[PDB]
């Protein structure tokens, strides 16, 4: 063993606390060692130039790195030593800025003696060390969607466009999302629908999307490029290849049940179409409704009625996966102040927008629920659902402001005599155009703004609504009547969506959103490799926001696909056959069953064993032992801390 | 000729005004028509596939669809009419929506009559139209990535990654962009160097990744899949292939010059490295304040330093460009109130930035530029350049709260002493966890926050400064003293936007930034083919937001490189040699040269024609004709609007 020692410096990080001269020349004086060097920035260029120069000439076939955590720079200094011929493994790393130099700032000299005794411990370890060949696992160049919004649907389009084949899992029966609920968008008002559709006709044409609609992942087993998915299509009680969408028989349906596109505000048969321009075009009946009359099996003249229609299980094999799951509206029924839920004429945002839309409920008209007649005043108030410790919901919902803003502007322009006003704590116009589109919202209709978080909702016995609130910027109460009020509510993850999570694997962040890798500079992957983000599924935002997200999160899970290659780590429990004497204390203890039992001899499985080292602990004889952490270099790392 | 018409209805969008039953009969009795169809939604995949069979049936060799303006839906239907066998150019859009029903709404009779008469005029040109072969043209798989900050770096490595060459192109001596910069991120407080020096060096280290930093876009030409970029290298007069970035002629240096990296509070030699992270890690000297004293050769060992090095011509041929070019902050030297530049103690929010690091010009100390020493009370300003009118800047800058709470944070921990005051309008914190650490900036480290935007900036005679502002929510007018102002100012287009945006060809949106094809679904892309947008580029963003941005820029920018082959439309100029008479009066009037003269008669070069239709109008004779615009085809649609 010829052990190189190279101490960094990281400016002052390291240095600042620690003496890297010191440290260096007990280094050089340790047994075994051949060189020991101090530099500026060893992850640079320079550094890992000096690393490989001093590999070539002075013949080092250990390499020891006194630096930051492992866990930042590990693959750095493995590819820097395989590119000067070294094998992978044969290399260490001492933590001397997160553990020691960080940690004992008021104590130097403690610092470098714990400085001494950390990197003794390395090169004590690294002595033991020995070469490990990593396998190489292809990667399937195939692609699963989950979600068919407008993030899903833009990543399903890239991905298909590079030639990957994809998959889109969606569990609604038509794809859309919530962009095809939007009568408009913010900040330009135009028509949500006219840009969507052609883009979900785009993904029910292509030839390298297979879209699965009325389906849910029910299992995701597997790793990256190596992924097995169970998939439960949901019987449509429609034969999706019959069906052409004509609507005869929600025609002659006699039954009625709510329109799960209208939010609660729209009606339509047992059997239906959830709008005019769902991909797939085609009828679905939801059997809790159904009375099986069998008038739309006799009115149908493709044949496509299916009574007797089972759940279908798919199984599919992925190298990808993107989740683009979105998001539902808050449901302000918990807020007994503002009396969602009791008073009637009280709605939210996302049920104005489905009463706006000339294609819904209404045709497009604003009208009171208690009257149907238009209200000429007319209240939205913000951060329903959000910023509120009350409910815990401490963070922002990033949209509402906006579609709030747009969604009176709507009512102004479609009603140019109804009065608007906002009740707001701060407008949040902070995307493209948004603060100009905030001035148009006072300037061109005249849309009143009031800084107050309103206390109370109360309904007058006309079902009239008064807002009880505080004009902070008038410093004082006031009552102003309303014939209608809408809430601004925040978005919140959608339902089944921990079933998901925990189906995946993934992690969740505080406010209930999936967690990205790193929320600076990885915010479309995750920790689990071969699993993307895209959209409101990582947390709230507007459209082009989740569209580049859905670029991105297509990019990044191309990548690997392209490469078509992955190296699974050789950290692995091995068996020595002539001291095992087949007790089998260790095969219940692999979560993954990766030990089995051949000719009286434990035996692991490397593509299932992951290097957890529970059987080599477990193992009292010895027999098992973990590569890169047998026992002998743990002993030898424990004796070399106290001697 | 056999003409099929097909009108949509668009749901209500037509035929609420518009009688689809009127003007199918009206189509279908009109000459050389031989079926009339209407449905309700033609574009959708039902429409097509009716279209398509139609085709087969009747064996229909002319298309018209009475339906949206073509500018949306002409592709759509030219691949729906190509899928059934037929020629891509034999096909006729009528506007009868955009032109007639949403703008006639109080005219539904003369509405009807101006669709009659306009589908008339369609079939008119349909009837004289021909075959049109388009040429393909070769995708070359290069990109090209102007700009090196955290966008250009993720979409560098992205494209990279993914297997295509790319080119980065970096004006500034080092890549890092302004994320290099910042000492810390919001809302983590995380390191930001230590985060993007690891992408800095594989950048550096990349095989498919060409990085030319100290250069500009000169010129580019071509279009997309074939661009030919001219760069200009500026000298370093420093050899990059021999400079090891050691830093002795930096040591021995005379002459002391404002280092750009410090943002104006930094100070540096003539010969600099930008940082110690910079990539490459190489010298540059500044000739305005080189005095030829040679010092730094005879102190430089690798013979690296050149005084006569000149300017270098770089010539690359490209299929993408991403364009990642950043921002600058906005100069507050123009809000005279506020004393920026006259006032000793008034600094910006980058220029606190620079301060606060480590690794900056004090050495990470706040230290009050006129005494050297740690301020007590510090205020920060909101909204310095943005929002404001009175500067022509209503746009808000998205970061500038966050970046403030953040280094008031910063403030708070290293000196957990000092008095921090923050005069907001609004606080924007609408992000992941941004409405959090604005609560953790109350609640943890007792940062104050005023709602006011301050009236004016008053110097005292001892060099403290009195913020002059109402308190809003007091409803008082209050007079604060503190020992240090910090602006935040915005973000504004880096200098030298407006020559690289004529260069390439692109336009720019209200606020100065580079608009996007589309605000909603193509945020990344712009309506030149070929050329994307990543990061603030595109408008003011958080780190984040630019990466995704980046990712998806790389993307889009891959799919057609995969494709590899794009489509030239065919209207293009066809000279008849027996009919022209080689006057040339043509010629000139192409402004893309592309019509030459050969054996005495025009010929026009396809690659080089556009389709303007200049020449053909300008030919008094008619030996030049467009392609699906001839004069025969106007003129039939002239007597048809008329009769
Ligand atoms: C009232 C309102 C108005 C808005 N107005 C605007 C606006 O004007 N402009 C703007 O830019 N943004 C607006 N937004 C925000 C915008 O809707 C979102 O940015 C966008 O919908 C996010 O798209 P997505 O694909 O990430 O999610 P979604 O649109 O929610 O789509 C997610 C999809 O995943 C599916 N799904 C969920 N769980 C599963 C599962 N387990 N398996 C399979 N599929 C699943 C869902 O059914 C859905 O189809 C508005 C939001 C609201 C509430
Ligand atoms: C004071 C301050 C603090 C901030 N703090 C944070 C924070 O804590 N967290 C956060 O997420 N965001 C923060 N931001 C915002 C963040 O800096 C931006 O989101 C990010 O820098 C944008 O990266 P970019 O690559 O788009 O642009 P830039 O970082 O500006 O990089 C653009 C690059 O293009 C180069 N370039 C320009 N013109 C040309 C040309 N013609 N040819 C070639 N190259 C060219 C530039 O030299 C530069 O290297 C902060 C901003 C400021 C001002
Ligand atoms: S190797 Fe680790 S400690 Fe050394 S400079 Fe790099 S990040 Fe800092
Ligand atoms: S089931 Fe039959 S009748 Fe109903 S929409 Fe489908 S094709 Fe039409
Ligand atoms: S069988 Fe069911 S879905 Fe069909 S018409 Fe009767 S109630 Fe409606
Ligand atoms: S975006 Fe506006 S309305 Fe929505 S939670 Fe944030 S501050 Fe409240
Ligand atoms: S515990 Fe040890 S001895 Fe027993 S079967 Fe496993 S490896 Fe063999
Ligand atoms: S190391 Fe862990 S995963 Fe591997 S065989 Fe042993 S118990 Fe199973
Ligand atoms: S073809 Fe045009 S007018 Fe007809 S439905 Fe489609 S978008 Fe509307
Ligand atoms: S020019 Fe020479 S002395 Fe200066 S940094 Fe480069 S190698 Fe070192
Ligand atoms: S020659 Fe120029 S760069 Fe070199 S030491 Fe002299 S002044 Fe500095
Ligand atoms: S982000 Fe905050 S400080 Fe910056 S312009 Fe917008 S409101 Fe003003
Ligand atoms: S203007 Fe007409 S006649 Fe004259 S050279 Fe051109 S094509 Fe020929
Ligand atoms: S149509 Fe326009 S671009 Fe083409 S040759 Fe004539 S003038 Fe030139």
């Amino acid at each position: 063993p010829k052990i190189g020692v190279y101490v960094c410096h990281c400016g002052v990080n390291i240095g600042g606390v620690v003496d890297v001269e010191a440290v260096r020349d007990y280094a050089a004086k340790l047994p075994n060692v051949v060189i020991a060097k101090d530099y500026k920035y060893y992850c640079s260029d320079p550094g890992q130039l000096e690393i490989q120069k001093d590999i070539k000439e002075l013949g080092i076939n250990r390499v020891v790195v006194a630096a930051c955590s492992p866990r930042l720079h590990e693959p750095t200094f493995r590819r820097c030593v395989e590119e000067a011929g070294l094998n992978q493994f044969l290399f260490e790393f001492a933590n001397i800025r997160e553990h020691d130099s960080w940690v004992h700032m008021d104590n130097p000299e403690g610092a470098t003696e714990k400085a001494k005794d950390l990197v003794r411990m390395a090169v004590a370890k690294a002595r033991l060390l020995e070469p490990l060949e990593a396998s190489k696992v292809s990667v399937d160049d195939k692609a699963l969607v989950i979600g068919g919004g407008v993030a899903g649907i833009q990543a399903a389009l890239d991905l298909a466009d590079m030639g990957f084949k994809t998959y889109m899992v969606e569990k609604r029966p038509s794809i859309s999302g919530r962009m095809g609920q939007l009568d408009k968008t913010f900040p330009t008002l135009d028509c949500s629908m006219c840009i969507l559709a052609p883009k979900m006709v785009d993904v029910g044409k292509h030839d390298n999307i297979e879209l699965i609609t009325y389906a849910e992942v029910k299992e995701v087993d597997g790793y990256i490029g190596n992924f097995k998915v169970k998939i439960e299509k949901k019987p449509r009680y429609i034969d999706e290849e019959l069906c052409t969408g004509c609507g005869s028989c929600v025609e002659v349906c006699p039954i009625e049940m709510p329109n799960y596109f209208d939010e609660g505000i729209g009606m339509t048969k047992a059997v239906y179409i959830p709008f005019p321009q769902a991909v797939p075009l085609c009828a679905t009946i939801d059997k809790d409704y159904c009375i099986e009359c069998m008038l739309c099996d006799e009115v149908c003249e493709r044949g496509a009625v299916k009574h007797d229609q089972e759940p279908e299980e798919i199984e599919i094999e992925v190298g990808t996966i993107i989740v683009a799951t979105g998001y539902d509206a808050y449901d302000p029924t918990e807020k007994l102040e503002y009396g969602y839920g009791r008073h009637t004429n009280v709605i939210t945002g996302l049920e104005l927008e489905r009463m706006i839309n000339a294609s819904g409920p209404t045709d497009g008209k604003v009208l009171k629920p208690s009257d149907g007649e238009k209200p000429k005043r007319v209240a939205f108030i913000h951060c329903v659902g959000s910023r509120d410790e009350q409910i815990g919901k401490p963070y922002c919902s990033r949209v509402c402001c906006m579609y709030i803003m747009k969604n009176a502007q709507l009512i102004k322009d479609k009603m140019p005599d109804t009065e608007v006003t906002l009740y707001y704590m701060d407008i949040r116009a902070f995307g493209k155009g948004f603060e100009e589109f905030y001035k148009r919202s006072q300037e061109k209709y005249g849309i009143k703004f009031i800084r107050g978080r309103p206390a109370e909702v109360i309904e007058n016995p006309d079902l009239t609504l008064t807002v009880r609130s505080e004009d902070t910027l008038l410093g004082k109460v006031t009552e102003y009547d309303y014939d209608m009020v809408v809430l601004g509510v925040g978005l919140v993850p959608p339902e089944g969506a921990e079933t998901l999570r925990q189906t995946i694997g993934l992690s969740k962040s505080a406010d209930g959103f999936l967690m990205e890798a790193h929320p600076k500079l990885r915010p479309v992957d995750t920790l689990t490799d071969g699993v993307y983000l895209a959209g409101v599924a990582q947390g709230p935002k507007d459209i082009p926001d989740a569209v580049a997200q859905a670029s991105g999160a297509a990019a990044r899970a191309a990548i690997p696909m392209v490469k078509g290659e992955v190296e699974i780590e050789p950290i692995i429990a091995v068996t020595d056959s002539d001291v095992c004497g087949g007790c089998e204390v260790c095969i219940e203890l692999c979560p993954f069953g990766a030990i089995s039992i051949e000719e009286g001899h434990a035996n692991v499985n490397v593509a299932l064993c992951k290097g957890c080292g529970t059987c080599v602990a477990a193992c009292p004889s010895g027999a098992m032992d973990q590569q890169h952490f047998k026992t002998e270099q743990i002993m030898a790392q424990i004796e070399a801390a106290l001697n």
